[PDB]
DNA sequence: TAGCAGCCTGAGCTGCTCAACTCAACT
DNA sequence: AGTTGAGTCCTTGTCAAGGGGCTGCTA
């Protein structure tokens, strides 16, 4: 890469004797808090998230929000569930989702969804605005 | 407002349902995680160079929690061009950020007095090699 | 084998300015 | 004020694909 190709020539050119990427440094990312904001909220205490593209950190986002707010019942509605996770991947977004337990629908809020009886939501857990 | 959102939002007012929409924001964690960081180049002084062209928000963080993990490491910065913006019209250089900061930096090509300097017992204890 | 971490300044043109961008929230 | 979060499938070839693309742990 450009300068690297550079100050590699530039300290050769003075006899001194580098190492290039030999050593790796660890180190920790602290926890950190974040917010999702749901695209719909039906008054049958359910949560839509309509997805086009939908990548890594996402998925982890669902996940998280799963584990950590058991209660909410968030089912995604996507552009297209035939989409594959990453290039060449052999797993849909659908293959991922039923192996997860996330329900989830094709480009329509499905009516089975709409017609399901009323659970109570924990506003109590959540921030409006 | 963008393509299913429009559609899905039709599809339930075309039945009469009430949605809200994007009024609830639901709070969670990301736990912590471990992550390594390869410098570029390491002199025989002890010294770390980082050779940096674009350098972004997840590196500049990644620079200060390095140093506030590692204060034995002696990591600077040589970068394509210190003049460059943090950000869209950002009033901070990448220079500016540096030296507010306690970064040693250059431009374009390590200085002198940086491979002049004397040497420093680096711990290669707290360091993975490969 | 799968899946994800960890990387990476040159064009291109007005010594700056663009690789997306636009509101919200945090500090 | 200044910085960072959070959110955003519709365009380019045989539905589908598909985002930059490569190397290289870690289970
Ligand atoms: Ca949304
Ligand atoms: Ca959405
Ligand atoms: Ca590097
Ligand atoms: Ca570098």
């Amino acid at each position: 890469s450009g300068l690297e190709d550079k100050v590699s020539k530039q300290l050769e050119s003075k006899g001194i004797k580098f190492e290039y990427e030999e050593w790796k440094v660890p180190y920790v990312i602290p926890a950190s808090n974040h917010t999702y904001t749901p695209d719909f909220l039906l008054p049958n205490g359910i949560f839509v998230e309509t997805a086009g593209l939908w990548e890594s950190d996402d998925r982890k986002k669902h996940l998280l929000i799963r584990e950590q707010h058991p209660e909410l019942d968030i089912r995604i509605v996507f552009s297209s569930s035939r989409t594959k996770l990453y290039k060449g991947s052999p797993t849909s977004y659908g293959e991922f989702c039923e192996k997860h337990g996330i329900k989830f629908a094709d480009k329509l809020i499905p009516a089975e969804w709409i017609k399901e009886p009323k659970k109570e939501v924990p506003f109590d857990r959540l921030k409006r605005k």
